[PDB]
């Protein structure tokens, strides 16, 4: 999460393999319709309590989409089409900080040889630091994000770990990201103050967990 | 949510009006990178609890888009890149149940002069036929749907309704051709409804029934 950002600037989108537009034509109960979205990949997400240091792990990065729709609501227009000419430098633009989120450890599931749970494990090392097994992976809910312009769906897992299972550094492979360890005690505080930008899997994540796991522990 | 869907077609989108899909440039810790990404408006959710049914609302639709994810994701390829001879017709295709999600009721930030709470009215009036007073809105949680596409913030709110508070039909607006069928789950088996695998559900609605059940239904009795 280094919120050090110099040359923020918003170029043309034309081809990616993220953002892949299409138009959906149909008939629904005879009638002709058309909607236009974009193909993307499904994803997977994990949550982490670290029983030791009795903590919920998260990871804290900047996201550039979210610092650009950030840019927009303190300046409007700043995100307008862009000419042939070249990225135009946001100005007047904001501090990376503006871009940085609070999320759980998650991972596209772009690669075809890989499960979903290879798919976390494989995330929850470069992010977290933490060595996961699939089968200390477990299934909490599996859900639709953005059912309007997307079709994706995302998988959260919940595991169980201690000091012993970080073996190593997250950070991304070099990406900058800061692993998060959250006490519980000031978990729901955490998830409720809209100062942070937070993700709606964190806010369920911590949800979830004080309301139907802590309750069980010791 | 009428399940009737036939000649299911992709085509290539080469000018929308609707997306606006940009890279934003930029430069941290010393090593220049892009990063593609989509400026879509934010949004509002509200969660309603029918007292009177002893029941949550929510909303179930067909949605497009959910369904070209679920046909490709039965059948990789079907949303292969599309040349310029016209929509591909998707063969094989599915049910359109396959498309049908629960979600909660929901609608965009881009009308100007209406606050939040006024939008979640709104859409609380035009899909589920409810009139409802924003002062009555309690703000659930604010949060960044889609970090890695999108820049959004949905905010959702929450409030209590009784029957003669449904004053309006259901449906949505007939001018987008809109079919949203309003949903009255009870409450007793709320739970096993955002668990079981087998309904397209979003998160706004696993976690609307969680925090309802946790937050708001012990202070009712
Ligand atoms: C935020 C999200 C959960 O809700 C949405 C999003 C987009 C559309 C949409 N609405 N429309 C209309 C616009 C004008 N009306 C008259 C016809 C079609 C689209 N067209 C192409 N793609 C589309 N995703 C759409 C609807 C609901
Ligand atoms: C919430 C999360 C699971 O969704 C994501 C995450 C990352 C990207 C993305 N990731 N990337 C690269 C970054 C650098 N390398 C090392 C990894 C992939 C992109 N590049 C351009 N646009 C992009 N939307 C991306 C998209 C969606
Ligand atoms: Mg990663
Ligand atoms: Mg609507």
């Amino acid at each position: 999460s280094m919120e050090r950002i110099e040359g923020a600037s918003v170029g043309r989108c034309a081809a990616s393999p993220y953002l892949r537009p299409l138009t959906l034509h149909y008939r629904q109960n005879g009638a002709q319709k058309s909607w236009d979205f974009m193909k993307t990949h499904d994803s997977v997400t994990v949550l982490l309590f670290n029983s030791s240091r009795r903590s919920l792990v998260l990871v804290k990065q900047f996201r550039p989409a979210v610092y650009a729709g950030e840019v927009e609501r303190r300046f409007p227009g700043s995100l307008a089409a862009v000419d042939q000419d070249g990225p135009r430098e946001l100005q007047p633009a904001l501090p990376g900080s503006a871009g940085v989120t609070v999320e759980l450890c998650a991972g596209l599931v772009d690669q075809p040889g890989l499960s979903l749970e290879e798919v976390a494990c494989k995330e929850a090392w470069e992010e977290c630091g933490y060595h996961l097994a699939p089968s200390d992976l477990r299934r909490v809910a599996t859900y639709w994000s953005g059912v309007g312009l997307t079709g994706s769906r995302q998988t959260m897992f919940y595991t169980e770990v201690t000091d012993a299972q970080r073996s190593g550094p997250g950070g991304g492979l070099v990406e900058l990201i800061e692993v998060v360890h959250l006490p519980l005690e000031g978990a729901q505080a955490f998830a409720d103050d809209p100062d942070i930008p937070k993700t709606l899997g964190v806010i369920f994540g911590v949800s979830w967990f004080l309301s139907q796991v802590a309750p069980n522990l010791d």
